[PDB]
């Protein structure tokens, strides 16, 4: 029960976490990503987008969030001293997008991202969510192993 048995524990600011243990395929429908380290910007590009080509004007976008709007972002505060700083990182080859990327992206489109933790492409047993929404009102993201993510559509 996706909408009214999780235990969302407090993590820090608007993140929360929950042991949830469910069949993804219940409740959703997965969209691949491409197995680069672009993955979570393609996962949220197929939300935005419909298709994952658009991945670089996720990473844009959530740059220039952290220049507009750099003290709504705590989080980002614990990794990056300055908005410049963000950039700077986030552009360079081999950067991969997370939890960083969640708390910003969860602030500038005002709604709920939601990773949903999945080691055995069956069985979900972990939930982190930045944002007060359920499932429903949120962009979903099956989060594998080594730190991939693919794209989950509820049905």
């Amino acid at each position: 029960n996706l909408k009214e048995n999780i235990v969302w524990e407090h993590v820090f600011d608007n993140c929360s976490q929950a042991n949830v243990v469910f069949s993804y395929r219940e409740f959703f429908n997965k969209e691949l990503t491409l197995p680069d380290g672009n993955c979570f910007f393609r996962a949220v590009s197929t939300f935005l987008y419909d298709t994952q080509n658009g991945w670089i004007e996720v990473k844009n976008m959530c740059r220039e969030f952290a220049e507009t709007n750099w003290d709504e972002l705590p989080g980002v505060h614990q990794y990056f001293q300055d908005p410049e700083h963000y950039a700077r990182e986030s552009k360079r080859e081999g950067y991969w997008g997370g939890s960083v990327e969640a708390e910003i992206l969860s602030k500038l489109l005002k709604l709920t991202v939601i990773f949903w933790k999945c080691e055995d492409d069956v069985w979900v047993t972990q939930g982190i969510r930045w944002g007060d929404g359920n499932y429903l009102t949120a962009i979903n993201l099956l989060h594998i192993q080594f730190d991939h993510f693919d794209f989950l559509v509820p049905i």
